[PDB]
């Protein structure tokens, strides 16, 4: 897997504001003031979870529960649906949202499609629904998709054409200037192209697109 | 369940080289020089068990029985035993061999362990066993792993590890741009990459090491 940059490594620690247990999930629990709603994130395929620690730290800080799910050890654990253990261990959260960056975007996407009420939102990073997981009727779902002008692994022109796998009333949130790979922080990536951003602003308007999501669930 | 193409439904229609009889299984009868060894197939989850018919099909034509033995449709309900019952009513096939494709692949390594003498090969498509059914020092097993090196769900990466769970002896068949879809006809799968090769090239390659499996055991 891609391998976590140095600042990844740094938000794996608690700051005031929020803790951090790493297990078989990566865990980020506002210490303060803890919303309803929490956020079931799905890694990138062949990114290391901790690649995201300093997104899921980000979101935390403003009061939401962040969950990295790794991908399953084996494949009974369908149950892709590696969300509904989390769900068992956080029994008092009341509003569950999805999501995931790339692949896992997609996996995300796979759950809320075969898991009706489950979830209440989807939120993808640069990630799309397959064509069997159209999500274009399930009106109950709130749905963002955020991604980057400049993604040259997931382009806009295919973001774009994903609008008919989604409710009509999708949120899609253009980060101008970024890529696929700031999405998190691990190397640069084969096939995508450089951000005229910096990572830190891609970072910012990433988490700010995520927490609205939440809070409107929320 | 992820619907069969088109194509595969042109494998179900029986000739005068294979037999095909759709009851609790689909059966793959060679009715040309029959030998004395049977294949039993688990499908993947989710996926209907007609859009493995074309690989199925093109194996009976090889010489080789194929039954197609579908998992109950609650996802809730287990039975890696199911194929206990075909072998029950084929008392003539002298040798069995079990495969499946990803989950199926799982389960048939599940009826592997748990069933001593009961087959004397295992042949994944994209698959592996679960840590509590390895086949590790298995050496009365042949073992046969196909797997797509594009394969989202079950990377190259993932399949190498599971060396470990399976004889010595075991052959690792690379199918170079394979993803886990093209292991059967049914849609893109959800969280899985594009190929590079075609279905066909892909079946082809399926086809050949899995009659090569068969014909070892045979």
């Amino acid at each position: 897997m891609l391998q976590p940059m140095a600042q990844a490594l740094a938000s794996l620690q608690g700051d005031d504001r929020v803790g951090v247990i790493e297990g078989r999930w990566i865990v980020f629990q506002p210490l303060a003031a803890p919303r309803s709603t929490g956020f079931i994130f799905y890694p990138g395929g062949r990114v290391d979870p901790r690649a995201y620690a300093p997104q899921a730290r980000a979101i935390a800080e403003q009061g939401f529960l962040v969950v990295i799910t790794p991908m399953p050890l084996n494949l009974a654990v369908f149950d892709a649906d590696r969300a509904s253990e989390v769900m068992a261990a956080f029994p008092e959260i009341e509003h569950w949202v999805i999501g995931g960056h790339s692949l896992g975007g997609a996996m995300a996407a796979n759950f809320a499609h075969n898991h009706i009420g489950a979830v209440e939102g989807v939120v993808f990073w640069a990630a799309y629904p397959a064509q069997s997981d159209s999500l274009a009727d399930r009106d109950d779902l709130t749905v963002y998709s955020i991604y980057g002008t400049l993604d040259g692994l997931a382009t806009p022109d295919k973001i774009e054409a994903s609008r008919a796998l989604l409710p009509a009333t999708a949120r899609f949130i253009p980060i101008e200037g970024g890529n696929h790979a700031q999405f998190g922080w691990y190397g640069e990536q084969p096939g995508d192209n450089p951000a005229t951003i910096s990572r830190a602003q891609q970072q910012q308007m990433t988490v700010d697109a995520t927490v609205e999501a939440l809070a409107v669930v929320d």
